[PDB]
């Protein structure tokens, strides 16, 4: 939906980096879902979402 940040607080240990690249990945082979670190008060969630050229 917005392509512009991804996890850019560095505020994570550090892993979220590799979190999000497996997430991203897994959620992307079906081609239709992109892996986003949705976290505010120290929640990461993982959504997947990306259908639609």
């Amino acid at each position: 939906a917005v392509d512009f940040s991804s996890c850019a607080r560095m505020d994570v240990p550090g892993l979220s980096k590799v979190a999000q690249g497996l997430c991203i990945s897994s959620c992307k082979f079906q081609n239709c879902g992109t892996g986003h670190c949705e976290k505010r008060g120290g929640r990461p969630t993982c959504v997947c979402d990306r259908c639609g050229r």
